[PDB]
C-alpha cells in the first residue's frame, strides 16, 4: 500500500454520447410541463491524470448492480484500484455505465404508465440484487451469510458492500448496451486506452472492438458473464486480451461453465494468431479471491499481476 | 485560475446511513430470485483532502435533477468548485443525495406493477427536467433558447449541461429527505463541516441543524427553493448562515418571491441574535449569474466571495 500524498497533473469529469428524446410524460404535476426534451444514454466519466503518465490510460468499467464506486475505496476502507493505478503512473477513466449511477435513465415510460398514456408492458425491465443472492453470486461462501474460511473478501464489511449496490436498468436498454458505443467514442478520443471490465460488462470491450477496433490498446476482462464465441475471434487478433478468474470456481454452477467457455475463447484466439491469456489466480498460487477481487484483502496483489501483464503487452 | 498539479493528502469514498428493505419484486425473471433484502436511502460521499487542510471541510450538496457532478468540471471544461476548494486548502465532501446518482433507489414498486401485482397508481412519483423548462428555471434567458446578453452561463455548452441532468426521485421519498439525517451523521463523524447546498437542497442544512446542530460549523445555501420561516430561526442562532442569489431575479415569478422570503429569513435570524447574510451578487457589482452559478464563467470569483465569508465566520 503506497502511503503518503498523491499528486495529480490533471482531474475532471465529462460525459460521452447520449441521445435527445422528446417526451410528453416528464412530470406528473400540473406545476411542470410534462412536454420537453431530455438527454438519455450518455456515459459519465471521471478521470485522474498522474505526473509523467504512461502512454495508455486504463478505463475501468463496472458490472451489474454497482457503479464506478466499484473501483474506489473498498467497503472496509482500503485503497482501491482507481487510486492504486494512479500511484503506479496510469491515467484512469472511471465510468458509470449508461443508465446507471450519474448516467441518466429515461423515466418517460414509467410516468406514461402512471398517467394512462401507455400500458404496463411499456414499463422497463428492472433488477436489484438482494444480499442473499449476491453472497452466492460473489462466491463469498456456499450460502448467505456463511463465508469460506479462506475468503479474501472483507466479509466483516458486508453491510458497507450492500450500501454500494444499486438497481440495474440493463434489461430496458438495447444489446449491445449503449455503454459499448460510448466506450468506442472514449477510446478514439483518448487515441488509445486499455479497457478493464467486470462480470456483466466483461463482454463489453470485445463488443466495442468488434464495432470498431480503433483506440483499443488492450482488453482486461475480470470474471466476465460471457466471453466471445470461439468463432468470433478474428476481429480480436490484433488486441492483447487478459481474462482473469478468482477462486472457488468449480463449486458454483453459475461460474464453472464460464471459466471453461473463457478457456475455449482464449485458446481459439491464440490459435487464430491473437494474443490472449486466461489468468487463473489459484493456478498462480493466489487463493481465496471472490468475484469482487478488486475489493478483496489482496486486491493490490491482484492489481500488480494485471498491471504486469498490461506493461508487457503495451510496450 | 490556479494552474499546475494538485497534491492530495488523501482521497476516498464511503456511504452514510441506509436501511434494509425486504422485497418480493426485485426481479421479473425466473432465473433471479425476486425475493430478497436490499439497502436503500444510503448517501454516497466522495472526499478529497489537500495537504495542510483547513480545520473545517466543506460538504457540497447538489439540487434537483442533478448529481455531485454539479461541482466537478463545468459543462464547458473549466475548473469546478470541488477542485477549486481543494486548491484553496479545504477538504471537500461531495455527495449524491439519497435516491440519486450512486445512492440506491428501490425499484420494487415498478416491478410489482409490471408483474400485474399492483396498480399503475402505486408507481413512484418521478420527475425529469426538460431542456426548455430548465432554461427558464436556470434563468439563462426569458424563454428557451434565448439567452440574456449578459449571462455568465456558458450557453455554448448547453448540450453538456443536458448530459449531467438526471431523473429525480424526491417525490417518492419521505420528508424530510433521507439526505437530511445523513448530513447530520456526516457532520458529527467529521466533527465540524460547512454545509453548502443548492436549490432543491437549499433547505436541507437548516432542517439538519434544527434536528441536531452538532458538527455544523456554518451553512451556505445557494438559491434555495425555500428559506426557513422568520418564526423558525431560534434553533439556528449559533450557526453562521450565508444565502446567495445571482442575477435576473425580478423578471422570474419563480425566483422573485424566494429572494424576498430569504431576506425576511435573514433579517429575523439577525434579530433573534443570529448571524446571517443575504449575499446578492448584483448588489455586490457582480452581474449575469445564473442559477447554476457554480458553473458560470465567473464561477471562481463567486467562490472567492463565498470562501471569504467562510474564512471570516469560522475563524
Ligand atoms: C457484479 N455482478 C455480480 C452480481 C451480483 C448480484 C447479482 C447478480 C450479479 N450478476 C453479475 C453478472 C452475471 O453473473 O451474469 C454481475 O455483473
Ligand atoms: C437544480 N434546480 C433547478 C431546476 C431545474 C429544472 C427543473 C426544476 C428545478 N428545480 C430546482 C428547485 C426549485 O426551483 O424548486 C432545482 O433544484
Amino acid at each position: 500500500t503506497p502511503a503518503g500524498p498523491l499528486t495529480l497533473s490533471g482531474q475532471g469529469s465529462f460525459f460521452v454520447g447520449g441521445r435527445d428524446v422528446t417526451s410528453e410524460t416528464l412530470s406528473l404535476s400540473p406545476k411542470y410541463d410534462a412536454h420537453g426534451t431530455v438527454t438519455v444514454d450518455q456515459m459519465y466519466v471521471r478521470y485522474q491524470i498522474p505526473q509523467r503518465a504512461k502512454r495508455y490510460p486504463i478505463t475501468l468499467i463496472h458490472g451489474c448492480c454497482l457503479t464506478g464506486m466499484t473501483w474506489e475505496t473498498t467497503p472496509d476502507g482500503r485503497m482501491g484500484w482507481d487510486e492504486y493505478f494512479l500511484r503506479k503512473g496510469y491515467s484512469t477513466y472511471v465510468i458509470d455505465q449508461s443508465g446507471r449511477g450519474r448516467s441518466a435513465t429515461d423515466i418517460s415510460a414509467i410516468n406514461a404508465v402512471k398517467l394512462g398514456k401507455a400500458p404496463a408492458s411499456s414499463l422497463p425491465d428492472l433488477f436489484a440484487a438482494g444480499h442473499e443472492a449476491a453472497w452466492a453470486i460473489f462466491r463469498f461462501g456456499p450460502r448467505y451469510p456463511d463465508a469460506f474460511k479462506d475468503t479474501q473478501f472483507p466479509v466483516q464489511a458486508q453491510a458497507e458492500l450492500w450500501q454500494q449496490m444499486v438497481p440495474d436498468w440493463l434489461g430496458s436498454m438495447p444489446t449491445p448496451n449503449p455503454t459499448v458505443a460510448n466506450l468506442s467514442k472514449l477510446a478514439i478520443k483518448l487515441d488509445g486506452t486499455v479497457l478493464l471490465s467486470h462480470s456483466q460488462s466483461g463482454i463489453y470491450p470485445f463488443q466495442t472492438a468488434a464495432m470498431n477496433p480503433k483506440g483499443i490498446t488492450a482488453i482486461v476482462s475480470v470474471e466476465p458473464g460471457e466471453c466471445p464465441k470461439p468463432e468470433d475471434v478474428k476481429p480480436l487478433t490484433s488486441i492483447p486480451v487478459l481474462v482473469v478468474f478468482g477462486d472457488h470456481i468449480e463449486e458454483f454452477p453459475r461460474w464453472a461453465p464460464r471459466l471453461k467457455a473463457c478457456h475455449a475463447f482464449i485458446d481459439a484466439l491464440n490459435a487464430a494468431g491473437g494474443k490472449g491469456q486466461l489468468m487463473s489466480l489459484p493456478a498462480l498460487g493466489v487463493h481465496g479471491n471472490s468475484h469482487m477481487m478488486m475489493q478483496d484483502r489482496n486486491n493490490l496483489q491482484v492489481a500488480d499481476l494485471i498491471l504486469d501483464w498490461i506493461g508487457r503487452n503495451t510496450a
